[PDB]
């Protein structure tokens, strides 16, 4: 396989559908990729996570450049041998999460984490889909201090690039994304993608969007921006979401898709189903033989009831967390599979309406 | 199959080697149960306990017969189906948990949980191997109360066995095993054999001997009650133990074995080696690239090292408490397989020797 190649199989709207092809694996678009918090997605084995239908993961840098360290999982092997998965990982820059989880500077972010460290952390950890060191523009935002953060994300996105390329490992074998800015203005959205376009990525990331905003607004700022990105690369849509807002974002041309819901409300007892979310908590389960969701086809629902998974929820057993998180990202990944199919056949516009016909009645 | 039939082929000094055939399947002896606290083998799916070699599980009780309720699962279809394990289950008469997790008479414990009840709910989880309600008796003993504990005991054993026998279902699709008490006593012992043998039972457990007493006083004591027992009938130590204790005590006639140490210590970090246990938190272990153990045949040693393992139980990752109780499980059963293999083969008291030789080295 080549070192990246997105290629578009079929279209409807601005809906795509297509692969990527990498050196560890192939990528069906769109996709949903699971989050690693720390060298493991929570409470399943890999083999598990790939069952599910999962094509690449998301790794955080954050917490793994802290502990075990960089330096040390590289020494180990890298962070494919060392958790497991042998197939496509994209990691974040761990910018994010140092200020959510400091002192930034044209620099960097001390709390030193500069877009040469990132870059070199992500290397070091063996990453395949490598992501420029930005900030993410806090919601809402003034438009002079929308365009500042992605004034300064852009100078960051060509640090990035420049430090990508001058390591010759990482620039033959891994793939580098820019990531737009720009709040929810569309000049600075314009400015931005004009800026990503002149330096050049593999593929590009609409940032700055999972923020507290709103569908609405989110949708609103799509409908503008992804059209600004290239049409021929891949389209990612960081830290989202809810499965009504995959459906709308990749109805706007997004492509790729990451977040925690699926795995973190999991664990809190949230299960989705075509029919949208339970909470297997409620009282209502406890007796209920009915597997998580009548038509999915993943191994729990196959073998387990709701009463069996809300008497686990409700006594805090490991189990009843491995168990719902399996059916969540099997569901998410059902959910891609449904997207990809009704794009190729070209009855796409109306899976969206039949999904959200049946998941909000 | 039938009901229930233990057969012995083969024999090395008191220890035995044979199987248990039950209507839900065969079990070998000598046999380890892992122990399910509440409807699951902590961090555990049923397909792995059963990929690590257990023929047979431990159910306890106590949990169950609050939440959900012994009725409600009967209603759900029973523990088997709830669980999704349907090979044997052997149940606690859940007095011991009672005590430890109250008023006591001769009617049964209130908390009112008689041995009737005991029965029926045992009966109600669909159990395959139904223990008589009795009393652990407190070590230290004195005689006085160790025979007044062990006297209710006896009378408790008949009313056990005459409810089970009374349920027309479960006295033929189920087998009752019946406990000896009398703490270290050797008149006791024999007292309480003779009972029990007098009521006759499918086989017979002993009791009272997890208690704290240390090794050589457990051994001291199994040396003169096991042979109290009938020779025909399974021999299962309750409650026991650590690798070196279930060698020990197949040495002096033990069947069946149960404990919940390589769960729940396996979620605390020790993992069991032929070479002794590791805690696998220590720092020794943080860029260890062996896996858990150099021999072991399980999965986790297939395919994750020591680092990986250390790094996860460090960050209280649910990944780490599901490889190593998966790992200490699959010790726990391999184990046992070298031990039937060695009394079939006629070298038990060699493998004995060597086993304590490298595992305290
Ligand atoms: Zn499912
Ligand atoms: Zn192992």
């Amino acid at each position: 396989r080549p070192r990246f190649s997105f290629s578009i199989a079929a279209r409807e709207g601005k809906a795509r559908t297509g692969t990527i092809e990498m050196k560890r694996g192939v990528i069906r678009t769109p996709a949903f990729m699971p989050v690693g918090t720390a060298a493991t997605v929570k409470a399943l084995k890999p083999e598990t996570v790939r069952a599910t239908g999962a094509d690449i993961i998301l790794g955080n840098t954050y917490h793994l450049m802290l502990r075990p360290g960089a330096e040390r999982i590289a020494k180990l092997g890298g962070l494919h041998s060392f958790m497991g998965w042998d197939r496509p990982i994209l990691t974040d820059s761990g910018g994010y999460q140092v200020m959510s989880l400091t002192k930034q500077s044209e620099e960097g972010v001390t709390f030193m984490l500069s877009p040469e460290r990132s870059i070199e952390i992500q290397h070091l950890l063996g990453s395949d889909i490598v992501m420029a060191f930005d900030e993410c523009t806090p919601y809402p935002a003034t438009p002079s201090r929308a365009a500042s953060s992605m004034e300064r994300s852009m100078r960051w996105a060509k640090r990035s690039r420049d430090a990508f390329d001058s390591r010759k490992e990482q620039a033959e074998n891994a793939a580098l994304f820019g990531i737009q800015q720009g709040s929810v203005f569309e000049n600075l959205r314009q400015q931005s993608a004009d800026a990503l376009a002149e330096i050049g990525f593999d593929g590009y990331a609409v940032g700055g969007l999972a923020v507290g905003e709103g569908q609405d607004e989110m949708f609103r700022v799509l409908d503008f921006s992804v059209p600004m990105l290239p049409d021929d690369k891949p389209h990612y849509l960081m830290g989202v979401g809810k499965p009504d807002d995959i459906v709308g974002a990749v109805e706007r041309g997004i492509d790729m898709f990451d977040c925690v819901l699926p795995t973190r409300s999991g664990r809190n007892g949230q299960a989705f189903t075509w029919d949208g979310p339970i909470n297997i908590r409620n009282a209502r389960f406890s007796e209920d033989l009915k597997p998580l969701d009548s038509e999915c086809h993943c191994a729990v629902c196959q073998k387990w009831s709701r009463a069996y998974i809300h008497f686990l929820i409700r006594a805090g057993e490991i189990l009843g967390a491995m168990l719902m998180t399996e059916h969540n990202i099997a569901f998410y990944q059902q959910l891609m599979q449904k997207i990809r199919d009704s794009i190729s056949e070209g009855r796409f516009s109306q899976f969206a309406q039949d999904f959200r016909a049946r998941y909000f009645a």
